[PDB]
């Protein structure tokens, strides 16, 4: 055959990041919560981090790493929780990668054209809230343009 | 809707922290334990760390990071202990933020005007003792004017 | 005695205004940058990277903002202090190297306080600085 | 609004070829090196260390690749800018000391995009930069 | 008793590691997973890291540190999993050594002459899959001469 | 009263460290095990680290930190194991101090004149062995001079 | 054989006095500083940060104390040795960048033993070293 | 092909001989030092501090030994390579700053191999180096 020497991939943009920030900020407001929102591009690289003024300062690292975890492992941070419990197959996964791997909900990959173009991360509510606001961002994304 | 380019907040003062340290060093003597005692401002930055001679040296870093957690999480460090055991919804949190979120008792926020203005951390006793002494610091603070 | 000081901090709303402003100048002067704002106590409010800004510019942008808030001054005003043979040689090595020692970070002075700071990284130093200043200029004509 | 740009990244297969060109060419010049290729986000594809290479050159080589990618230019380019007295003195300390300021790191520039990068360490800076250009020349000769 | 100022040991060679990587990349394809594959020498220093395009990027650091653990512990990384669960005699070990001791399967030592000469690490599949592939690397090595 | 402005304390020496190294090395040999041995002085500061040639390279950090843990917390590393289990008071202690706190046996404080003058640490056997060789060092110490 | 030496360490009580002498003297000269005292092993006794001090000076101040203790001499002493071209160029990078090379850190020398140390940061290096000597003078006036 | 290289490593027994030797000279030239040995692959065999050696000398001593093993050369032979303006300026910042760039670390060459290394820190550079060499000299008249 011919070798593929380079491949074509889609990355999410700041434009799109910026818009999902506003969705999240508007949804978080009416469920009466202050969160950090993060979006990473397709390589896991920080595009946006945005912290509501009443949100936990502890939640900026968390929110970023949920995005990076969601993009890197290609799934929600909620989907790895069961695998990392004492006694489960991937127990100790949470200790790798300088502890960047987040293992509770709040981080989602962004899927465009059967492909992971980036990810989002929300922190500073309950875990159920984080994840609801994370899907909320995705639902904004898919609507755009 | 007129929009706010700034926010007026309140922070605890070094001289408040110094009074707090007097009261802890006293009460630690009366119950016969040596501890390390820490105060952080509104942004979790250090105001005051004090180690009694006989307090473990491993308690320096813990005392400070108890103060930091209770600030950033705006709750007592004992309050999160339940949430982060295996199987629970925030298991893994103790590994975030370069392991500065301490998950056992002895950190408490200074609440003034319904608002987190600062925090204290006591390390070196039992968990029960650390939490008692740290309460003692807040009892003092609300007795100053 | 006083058990608490009143102080002032920049908001997310402010930082968002300033970001749109910085993205707008950066586009016209043909340069892709990272823009970061921190609050009063030096903590992260808003970080943004344009799609073409160097991925190593994320780290620096935030740290510029942090240093300008920390040191109550612009990160360009320290560059000379720190050279070999000079009194604060080595200050770049403290604080997990989070002290940035070239221009592009600037405080938000408001009300004769330091209420937070901005940091810009991406293009030349002077481009960063100009784009940083247009962030502040924006801030002043918010009400 | 554009919610996603198309971009382009080097493959593992391409990095394996560059590695085999560098490996031969290092030995013909009588040096042992470490070769590292990063993709578009500067994420690792490959690290390959010759037996007699310095184990110190592993992290150096990877960070040469990451640097070149993220800065979009050669680690050899930034060397004059970071010298004491210059404008970017203190860049070297940023990003957890990953920004390597001496020659050896080169971006892979296919379609006017940095699509990734390579880094060689283990020799002189001159030999390092020779080997890395020698890998880029492997790539642009591939199909 | 004459005393030894040096010791003759054996180490695995880069060209051995390159053959091993060929065989893993092959067998990963045939079972349909993308992984990252790592080899370390007699002292746990890196010989070869290889990430297939689609393998998680969080597996780079894991693959390498599996190779490192199985070298330094002179056993399979699956072999310590039992010992380090809560309540067990080496709980806490996973936190040592800057979190480089990986406590789930996929690291295996190259034993030659009854002697640890090197190690391999596979990360990116299930734990079962990683351990299969890493075995595959050793099967290959002992078939070379 | 008069303030004590400085206090008098005893520190262990290299001399003594060196001698307990030989005891340990001789005992480890006849129970057929290769270990790392460490001794810290009274401030927790490294006096000696000594690695048998067949011992796990993973065991140098461990062995040092067992000593530093034994000196810092003023007790054996075996005595904190029960306190740090999930659900126990000091759960998460193992995450503090850059993870230097070791929580399985093998580290002992050295007690001279009702005072902790330093500590020892052994690693690279079973935990029971480490601790047996650690007491073995103490038993050598008390015999000296 | 001697299995244990007697040594000697500063107390918390003594560090509290030095802290209160520095705190007054900083304000009389119109600067805000961070004061830190380490014991004989360079283990922390005290960190006390004036409200208007740079939060960057916390880690600087502690590491001034630790440095002085461990090196047994003033951080001001080693400054000439670590300059580029000199014999100890690259000391500054050792020990996780804890070895601070500019003035502010002084050992407490009671009975010809370093028994611990102090560090001040927040001013000029000149003011820093003034304040720290000013703390040693508090100690040697105590009983 | 070859699937494995035979190599040679220093033993604990050797390192113990050399330590007694280094402690013996250090005592006569009136200086307290830390002495460290690493093995073939650069890993810790023996570290020893004399009761008066600066506590910051532990870190450096080991790292000297590590660099001399890593770079297959003495840590004094690199000092000139790394100055500002010179080709390996910055090499002191790689490898978590474990590259020591002043004298006092030296390899154990045995049998035209590098079989490990020593490192000495504590006194002047030249004292460290001399004491380092007397470690090697010791090693050569072991049998």
């Amino acid at each position: 055959s011919l070798m593929n020497k380079s491949q074509q991939v889609q990355t999410i943009t700041l434009a799109a990041a910026q818009q999902m920030a506003a969705a999240v900020e508007k949804k978080a407001t009416e469920i009466n919560v202050a969160v950090v929102f993060s979006v990473v591009d397709r390589g896991g690289n920080t595009l946006l981090i945005q912290r509501m003024d009443e949100a936990f300062v502890s939640s900026c690292d968390i929110s970023l790493n949920k995005a990076w975890s969601a993009c890197s492992l290609k799934q929600g941070t909620h989907e790895i929780t069961s695998a990392v419990q004492p006694g489960q197959s991937l127990y100790g996964l949470q200790l790798t990668n300088q502890q960047r791997i987040i293992i509770f909900g709040g981080g989602l990959p962004v899927i465009f054209n059967e492909q992971v173009i980036g990810a989002v991360g929300v922190s500073g509510g309950t875990v159920e809230q984080d994840q609801l606001l994370a899907q909320c961002a995705l639902d904004c994304f898919s609507a755009l343009e």
